[PDB]
DNA sequence: GACCACGGCGCA
DNA sequence: TGCGCCGTGGTC
């Protein structure tokens, strides 16, 4: 049972960390398994040089770990990785072990015994599943070695700008805060929406629209204020702050404390068996969801930087769900508005909504891709109108206009709601599933609401799948040009390239990314370069 | 100190 | 539709 280091090739590895984040963790203890053998490491950073490549739970974490301390240890096999295809709410390593024979621990040992088990188990209940076989060696398995390296390398951070940035806002909160107080004729804290609650519907006689989930009580939402905006001129200054202070405590005044002192940069996590759809995440810090849709969020995203002397490259799939929706439906109108090359949004602002596409004003577009986004989210009319500035009845009527210009969208979505229903399931192009049970509830909302996760789901999750094998052509080419990857944002990626390169990076990145895997209608990749996030953008 | 539920909101 | 993080108001 114990042997002595270093292990056979090929055994399982198990590994504790002094806390979850690769980059910043201790490694405590390093073992090994393989064939019915456990080898405990002496001193487990210099193990670390006796492995050749990382297979068990949660290689990629080991492999960054690896990567920090210059070893170049790529991520192999991983159970977590069979579990998370065959079922999508296999997430955490303590729920794949009961489910699959063992228990997640806290000691290495018997993490990379546990890693050895759980993969001959799971190993073969992939037997059969070729489609899934083909997503964990063609996609997840390589992969997870990309993000690995994604991890490591991070992003540079305008550390100063952002002190300084952090200095103005909080001079803004200020002044806002001391309005609001004027108005409510006394302080409060404006952070609390209990206690904004009392003031702007019992102290103040603004009247109530609706109320929270949990605990209903009456919602101080930005829906909420955005349609009290001039009930009382209390509220403009409170979304104001709510902006502000969102952003200051969210990014402005976290992130630069977060900088690695080694690499001098900012290393997020890429989860890799996180969602429901297929799609990665980001966490600690996310940086999935850094702003950039009002003013004070862009002058967030310039933060971000390229190194000295290098350009950051921002590639964006151009509307690629509903590309994505166009192929596994087959409407030949959505088909033929992407194989004409026209501008989607602006072409169902026309088919409905009025006419004619020469064109329409800017805020007809808009109201287009509310429409397009709403059919993707299966969002009601209700929320559509109150997302549109329009009675109820105006939106009604905007989403019956559009099935019928995309008949065969709605044709789909009955499809897989009734192939849902049977099989208990639903897939990407690439068979990627997710069980969604509740498609059977006798409660109406709660099997609605299961439906509009299960039909989104397909698209969803097929464009998580062509970004992923996108990642998974891309890297190779990259390293050969002396490139870096640094993010993933679901629909696009942000790479880093020296000056000189940076045109040629773009160029074949982007047609790496139109030619990831040919669809019925072709795949538009928007590029930009610029010496900071958001001057890379478009 | 850590952790929780909630409402709320940042991004795709 | 899918995430992860914030402060509040709490518990332990
Ligand atoms: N405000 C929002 N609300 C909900 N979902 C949103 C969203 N913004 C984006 N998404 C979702 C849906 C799409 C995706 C981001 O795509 P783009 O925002 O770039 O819209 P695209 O289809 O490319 O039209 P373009 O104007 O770019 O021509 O994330
Ligand atoms: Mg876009
Ligand atoms: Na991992
Ligand atoms: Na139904
Ligand atoms: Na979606
Ligand atoms: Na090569």
């Amino acid at each position: 049972e114990e042997a002595p280091w270093p292990p056979p090739e090929g055994a399982f590895v198990g590994f504790v960390l002094s806390r979850k984040e690769p980059m910043w963790a201790d490694l405590l203890a390093l073992a090994a398994a393989r064939g019915g053998r456990v080898h405990r490491a002496p001193e487990p950073y210099k193990a670390l040089r006796d492995l050749k490549e990382a297979r068990g739970l949660l290689a990629k974490d080991l492999s960054v770990l690896a990567l920090r301390e210059g070893l170049g240890l790529p991520p192999g096999d991983d159970p977590m990785l069979l579990a998370y295809l065959l079922d999508p709410s296999n997430t955490t390593p303590e729920g794949v072990a009961r489910r699959y024979g063992g228990e997640w621990t806290e000691e290495a040992g018997e993490r990379a015994a546990l890693s050895e088990r759980l993969f001959a188990n799971l190993w073969g209940r992939l037997e059969g599943e070729e489609r899934l076989l083909w997503l964990y060696r063609e996609v997840e398995r390589p992969l997870s070695a990309v993000l690995a390296h994604m991890e490591a390398t991070g992003v540079r951070l305008d550390v100063a700008y952002l002190r300084a940035l952090s200095l103005e806002v909080a001079e803004e909160i200020a002044r806002l805060e001391a309005e609001v107080f004027r108005l409510a004729g006394h302080p409060f804290n404006l952070n609390s929406r209990d206690q904004l609650e009392r003031v702007l519907f019992d102290e103040l006689g603004l009247p109530a629209i609706g109320k929270t989930e949990k605990t209903g009580k009456r919602s101080t939402s930005a829906a909420v204020l955005e349609a009290l905006r001039e009930a009382h001129p209390i509220v403009e200054k409170i979304l104001q702050y709510r902006e502000l202070t969102k952003l200051k405590s969210t990014y402005i005044d976290p992130l630069p404390d977060l900088i690695h002192p080694r690499t001098g940069r900012l290393h997020t996590r890429f989860n890799q068996t996180a969602t429901a759809t297929g799609r990665l995440s980001s966490s600690d810090p996310n940086l999935q969801n850094i702003p950039v849709r009002t003013p004070l969020g862009q002058r967030i995203r310039r933060a971000f930087i390229a190194e000295e002397g290098w350009l950051l490259v921002a590639l964006d799939y151009s509307q690629i769900e509903l590309r994505v929706l166009a192929h596994l439906s087959g409407d030949e109108n959505l088909i033929r508005v992407f194989q004409e090359g026209r501008d989607i949004h602006t072409e169902t602002a026309s088919w409905m909504f009025g006419v004619p596409r020469e064109a329409v004003d800017p805020l007809m577009r808009r109201a287009a891709k509310t429409i397009n986004f709403g059919v993707l989210y299966g969002m009601s009319a209700h929320r559509l109108s109150q997302e549109l500035a329009i009675p109820y009845e105006e939106a009604q009527a905007f989403i019956e206009r559009y099935f019928q210009s995309f008949p065969k969208v709605r044709a789909w979505i009955e499809k897989t709601l009734e192939e849902g229903r049977r099989r208990g399931y639903v897939e990407t192009l690439f068979g990627r599933r997710r069980y969604v049970p509740d498609l059977e509830a006798r409660v109406k909302s709660v099997r609605e609401a299961a439906e509009r996760m299960a039909f989104n789901m397909p698209v969803q999750g097929t464009a998580a799948d062509l970004m992923k094998l996108a990642m998974v052509k891309l890297f190779p080419r990259l390293e050969e040009m002396g490139a870096r990857m640094l993010l993933q944002v679901h629909d696009e990626l942000v790479l880093e390239a020296p000056k000189e390169r940076a045109e040629a990076v773009a160029r074949l990145a982007k047609e790496v990314m139109e030619g990831v895997y040919p669809l019925a209608v072709p795949l538009e990749v928007e590029v930009g370069i610029g010496e900071d996030w958001l001057s890379a953008k478009e």
